């Protein structure tokens, strides 16, 4: 068998334990085909990860997978799918329909949401795993 | 209203008029949301453009839309979705899960298939149009 790439995401929100923003979110490991486009946002019908929050567009941002030139493995690219809010990856600011490569480790945020992004590689080009972990406290 | 971006594709295959590779293809103008990922290949269930051909993978290649940095408009990026066959964009060769920006005019091919790609711009970031034209003869 091969090792599949897993994206570990560790997430914080201040209203995490009072509001119900995270009540739909799965904390299982999720194994997905590399053709999949992972969607984050408000719309429960198409978003793999739904946030029950009015401060969130129906689709906030998305992850797609692709093979870089001169690479034997899968890379994540992140794309801002929201008009209103600017997605911030590390120090960089993504506007509507802007996209970027995803650092092996990075800080993704929009709103009061904090996404610690951590990539462990795999040999597999067919599938990828994604994993949601609730942070007890802020990652600042 | 705004002008929407349209991708004109002019297509040729030698077995075009003898085989039934193109019998499912729409020649209408098709208006699609910029969140859409346009799929080309053999699988009729997910491919916006289906080719009835065994020399074609279930998904051959895909088009996605995004806003470049320092741009007010939509750009197409093309991605090879087939393991077997190498997609050729102009002079360049795309391997499995390789992607690239799509030239305003270019020649896309895999197999005996020829895709003349022609982009006319628009102001709209919400939608894009795509348009399939059968070529009477080869574009060499």
């Amino acid at each position: 068998e091969e090792t599949v790439t897993c994206l570990q995401m560790t997430v914080y929100h201040p209203g995490q334990l009072q509001c119900g923003i995270f009540q739909s979110i799965s904390f299982n490991r999720e194994k997905l085909p590399s053709s999949e486009v992972v969607k984050f946002g408000r719309n429960s019908n198409i978003c793999h990860y739904t946030f029950q929050d009015k401060q969130v567009s129906r689709v906030q941002f998305s992850l797609q997978l692709f093979k870089k030139f001169n690479s034997s493995v899968l890379s994540f690219e992140i794309k801002n799918m929201s008009k209103k809010t600017n997605l911030i990856v590390d120090s960089r600011e993504l506007g509507y329909l802007n996209k970027m490569d995803l650092p092996y480790r990075c800080m993704v945020r929009f709103g009061e949401y904090q996404f610690l992004m951590e990539k462990e590689d795999g040999e597999s080009l067919e599938f990828f795993e994604t994993q949601f972990i609730l942070s007890p406290r802020s990652l600042l």
